[PDB]
């Protein structure tokens, strides 16, 4: 019955049931967004919620193959998703080792992709035979891309101006920096479009990705220059100059979170016996795809096979904001001869821009942890921070580069 | 736990048994692949091989990989295997699209994000629906081959270019599969190199493996009237496949998709709490001006990408392919009497989708493809399962554009 | 001397008298105090040298230093072919030093190729690539594309009626029946393939056509024009917006145009035997390469350039199209070019080279070709004016004729690059 | 008359005699004999137009048509200040028709713009973008910021010794050595903050500064000269490959220079009155922001410029530029521009406007600047030469001139487009 259910909820939600608590919203009693709190069980919730759904369902007994139980969704209710109906399982493989920096790493890759790990793998095997990779981050600093109006073009050409002198910056720097620990500021890049304003704010954000962090930062200092000149309207927090999870020109010129570098040495018996094919053919190719070809394509920053691929793979696989593949795939790949007789092939991948983090987000959840745990980078680290985050921006480009030999070798093999 | 040389099928074995065959170096590691039966104590001895080789050994812990079908997942969508993992999934509804209404499944942890899709669908609805159409529907393949002049490469472009050249080559394409039909081939010239981009629609399938069956098959049947051509490779990255490219921009890539919306001041105020004069200022200088100022190609949205991913994800897409099928443009304007209410569309050029094939194969991905009512094949009507779901990304994105805009515009 | 302004009106207003019987400085009285506005002096004065005169006079007053204009030549130069064609408010002309480059051994045949610059060694750098090209057996081009296009901008009233229109104009019937209006405005409107592309209820429309001879662009816009007339009739509710919306893509830059290509698409190609490139350019095919790969690919890949994998085509285009009376402002487009290097031969110590040029807007009729100066550099390569045996073949000639001098123009500046100054 | 070979060179190598003892047809002998190169016709001949004029004929009898010179002028050219500076093998020069554009109303100055050019329309639309701005109370500039680039590739054995080649760079202490050998080259380099980008084991390194009121590529190419060979004694496995890399970028289509800027970066503006915009550009406030953003915003982006967002500022950039001695193959970057319009005022009924335009490539001192009749125009524009007392003064104004010209072209073309015909 109705009228006495709703009594028993007064006095806990635990003594109803489930076509009970779908008694009281089907019939409109109590209504549909406060189910979240009553309920005690996270577990519980769900299940209500996947009763709900299926009730708009042509087909309802389409959830069946979905799972949902024995999942931890305390980390994940009020963090990371809403209107959660369970969970979608990600395949993981491993390719390894990947001999990087004098070290062995052994990298999960969530995809669907038959063959991918098992390619990835071959290149991690003829990086190996060649003596291992090395790697290098260039640069790091998250960062977001504001758009403030002034009346007119002159009065932001003002503001400009006054941003790039030493007083001005360094007003601003306190005020960014004042919002949190890893809030340090780096310099600031402009960019005027008439009497609109576009402000690039950088700055490292320990082992965080840093969009939460770097956004308050950046509000605060839009905060700042609002008394400086009140004049000045906050059109957008984000006004696309950042640039997040958006192909840019920008994120591949100046970078955007780590830029690393990497490279390996070859040796052509182990081009011809794992690879299958020569330093003269993989040139050839390289020359002819990822140069000439993206160049025909019309292509800013894909000078690259398929780093996409690998960039996604270990992105689900170790709690990454996946979307961010985007920009974070930005690759340029470049191989040549190399050694006493010219036949050993020297390999590099160049990523300007790999939005990475250890701390936050999916990294939070704790089957993301564990492959991050895999390759000894999850969390903080303690002494030195930002230092997982990099570390693992330097194990994306060196898996990379592992899956850029390995598919370049079977294409140009045939 | 038996000595070594009693255990040399494996059902009859331990665990540790195998362990310490592989440890005393009696088996290789890799010889355990065909020699286990199961598939789920396949993975569970590779898990414990592989946990001593790390500097944390429990680190694996937490990763699950228990009661997991991978009898779909061993030799077609993942190898070396040590588990799953779960990403999150939520709901974004109803969208009302096209008369009808989904519930759109998103794998996500970003928080906020299947929220904010959520308020978007529900200024939609109160905007009288969306509409949608696909305005094309082609994946392509862009090999690179190499004549030995570019006087060469020249011939066989304009040869490619005649309707006997590009007759035979169809013929060739098309006799690979039944959805194999080769539309109209755009070629590039860079010296003696030849770039040619194979289009062909695939049915429900995304279309990777049967463009690329075509197009060796097409690139045979070119060899045999000009022998001297060599094929450098069978991607030439003019495809363009998981890069960056204005090609895909500009010719398209998969299903080339529109939709657009009107709500009303009313709605805008209060489901969205802002304006649509502000709605405007900002798509104006933010997806316009500002990706421009950027260097963007093809990002004129502002998180196109986050939907894209999280339906990619759920729906046992190719999430890599987001970097092309998140190519949007959202423009905004004032409709009605007074300009107060607001039109919205987004078009997406190059949305690399399938129902059929990869990760569509798999049970939990083939549930939200089910609750969408697009899971599988369409006998009937070939492509149209693939082409609703393209629809659906176009329309969540546009919800998602809809609803993260306002909250900046406030 | 000089009469009352009221007496020189009335010999202004004297049907057989006129400006002529008035004195330059009667005529500046008139335009002071106004009576003569000065936009009037072209259609009032006698002659087209006279009315530049007294538009200079004028121009000095105004100006803080009045003797500015005195080495701005204007005499004896026919005005006659420029005024209300190719330029207003005349005040003189501007001379550009034509140097010449060549031969240039293109498919058998020897051009001398002049260059309008004033960049100094710029003629003398193109010089030496052609004298490398001819000891090595000379190049051969190819046109792989011609066609001009311009890109109007239309709207409908939703996005569906856009893609309506766009599937209309996707069909044999809708195509044929704006195929014909475009065709119906000039004797060499011939519409290729359409190309479309919506953003919401905008529709962009690539219109693409060959012009014969002439670059083409006030042709393609008259087709442009009727075609989009044709397709109100059916679409009563489209709006054009403008007959360009920058999708053409006319003198900006933009992918389109190095994708599809835009008036003459072009390859050109040659082998330099390593005895030349050593004794003429001075260094060798390894040295080229690595520069080559490493500036011209990854160098520009790195700048995020579209088009530019190219030393300095710019240079090259921009001298012979203000030689030869081309627009020069679509040095933009016109310059898009990806140069390749690669080893051959003998020992790899041969060097193949190639450019590609997808999109070079020229023409030898219409706009500066019409005058004698221009037409003159024109007849130099043997292709001033319309081919009446095989229209479009001089706008293409001249078309392998810059795609070969960009390469000289390569050839030359990469191996002063290859060798450390 | 014509005299034997031996004879000939006798007085040729004879100093108080010389070529000029020697007739035309003499001289030609002895290039056809090939005693004497064609190049060498520079130095050894006694007047520079005699040098031209057996360069003329020489080219003549090579031709097809023998006659094609006829119209192409070449007497009584200043060709002293182009002999060994500004072109080579010079056989005569091209006139460009040359008109004025003004007043225009720019930070409360007023200048008359000259413009080369040979299309129609060109200068008369521009016109009436100048009257427009004028009667909307002048336009606003400025400059932003200053500074020529030069980007060249060096070269590390590992990627790992070019990082730490960057590293060093980005230092205090290392970048203070770098700017001391770069400053050290000349009185106006001063180095500002280095941008550099890694590809494995390249190295691009964008060298940036001002350059007084020249165009400073000379300048710039010097002090990175110095500069690296600065960093060869730190880094001494470094090999310098090429100058320029295409990292500057010079004369290519490249988002760095739309991102960073090069030269002169200039933004410009205007309000123009509800009044104006019906009277004056037949068209309405409202009707031009719909096409401006469709077109060129929309209509841009679907064609996938970097940098392309507007009408035709390279009309503007490449008439003035070949008017006042300026590198017209520059216009490639020069012409980057987004144009923006909105609503304003107190009914919201009237148009701003603006343009931006972050990498002029603009000079008031050498190259073509030195001719005198590019000196005229520069004179017009009270921009002539190098600003004494404010170095770069003069190069700056002429870039807001330009920026202020563009918009004033952009004001008058885009509100032809928004009433049509
Ligand atoms: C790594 C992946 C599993 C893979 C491989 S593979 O791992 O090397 N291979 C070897 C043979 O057995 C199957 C597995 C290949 C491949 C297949 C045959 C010949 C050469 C290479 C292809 C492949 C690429 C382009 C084709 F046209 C068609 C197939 N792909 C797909 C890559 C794909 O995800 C991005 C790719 O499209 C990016 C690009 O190169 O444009
Ligand atoms: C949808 C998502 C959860 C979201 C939201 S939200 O859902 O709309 N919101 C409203 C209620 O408050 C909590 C969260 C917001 C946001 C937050 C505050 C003000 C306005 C909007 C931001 C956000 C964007 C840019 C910022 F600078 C900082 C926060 N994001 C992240 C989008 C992000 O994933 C791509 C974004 O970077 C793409 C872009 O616009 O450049
Ligand atoms: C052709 C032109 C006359 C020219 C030449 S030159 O003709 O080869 N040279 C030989 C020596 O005597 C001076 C004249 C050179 C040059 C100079 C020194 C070493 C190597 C080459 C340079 C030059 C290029 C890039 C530099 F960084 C610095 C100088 N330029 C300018 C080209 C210029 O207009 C586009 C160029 O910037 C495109 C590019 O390479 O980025
Ligand atoms: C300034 C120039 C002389 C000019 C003018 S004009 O000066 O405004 N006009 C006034 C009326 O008398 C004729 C000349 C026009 C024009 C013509 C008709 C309607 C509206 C404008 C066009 C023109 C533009 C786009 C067309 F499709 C076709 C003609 N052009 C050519 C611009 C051209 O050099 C860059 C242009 O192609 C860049 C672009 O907009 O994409």
């Amino acid at each position: 019955p109705n009228e006495e259910c709703l009594q028993i909820l007064g006095n806990g939600a635990k003594f109803l049931s489930d076509a009970e608590i779908i008694q009281l919203v089907n019939a409109k009693h109590i209504p549909a967004y406060k189910l979240e709190t009553l309920i005690e069980t996270h577990e519980r919730g769900v299940s209500i919620r996947r009763q709900l759904l299926s009730k708009k369902l042509s087909e309802p007994s389409s959830l069946q193959y979905l799972p949902y139980r024995d999942y931890n969704y305390s980390l994940v209710m009020g963090a990371c998703c809403e209107n959660v109906i369970g969970y979608m399982p990600i395949p993981v493989g491993v390719a390894g080792p990947l001999c990087l920096d004098e070290k062995e790493f052994q990298v999960p890759m969530a995809t669907t992709e038959g063959c991918l790990v098992a390619s990835t793998n071959r290149g991690c095997r003829a990086i190996g035979l060649g003596g291992g990779a090395s790697s290098r981050v260039l640069a790091d600093g998250m960062t977001r891309g504001p758009v403030v109006r002034l009346p007119r073009a002159c009065d932001s050409a003002e503001v400009k101006a006054w941003l790039e002198t030493s007083e001005g910056f360094a007003v601003i720097k306190e005020a960014f920096d004042s919002t949190s620990r890893f809030a340090r500021l780096q310099k600031l890049h402009t960019s005027i479009a008439g009497r609109n304003l576009y402000i690039r704010f950088q700055s490292r954000s320990g082992d965080a990705m840093g969009m939460n962090m770097i956004s308050k930062g950046t509000e605060k200092a839009l905060s700042k220059l609002h008394e400086y000149f009140p004049e000045m309207q906050i059109l957008a927090v984000s006004g696309n100059y950042c640039t997040d999870k958006k192909p840019a020109a920008i994120n591949w010129i100046e970078g955007r979170g780590k830029s690393v570098v990497c490279e390996a040495v070859i040796p052509a018996k182990v081009v011809r016996e794992v690879l299958k094919t020569t330093t003269e053919a993989m040139i050839e190719v390289n020359i002819n795809k990822n140069l000439v070809g993206s160049a025909m394509a019309g292509s800013i920053g894909g000078y690259n096979a398929h780093a996409a691929n690998i960039v996604t793979a270990i992105y689900i696989a170790c709690g990454q904001d996946a979307a961010q593949n985007v920009g974070s795939s930005n690759c340029i790949t470049l191989m040549e001869a190399s050694g006493p007789t010219n036949e050993d092939l020297y390999i590099s991948c160049t990523m300007p821009s790999i939005e990475i983090g250890t701390v936050g987000g999916g990294t939070n959840l704790l089957p993301q942890q564990a492959c991050l745990q895999m390759l000894g980078v999850q969390g903080a680290c303690k002494d030195n921070p930002g230092e997982n985050a990099r570390q693992l921006a330097r194990i994306v480009c060196g898996t990379v580069m592992a899956g850029e030999l390995s598919l370049m070798a079977a294409l140009a093999a045939g």
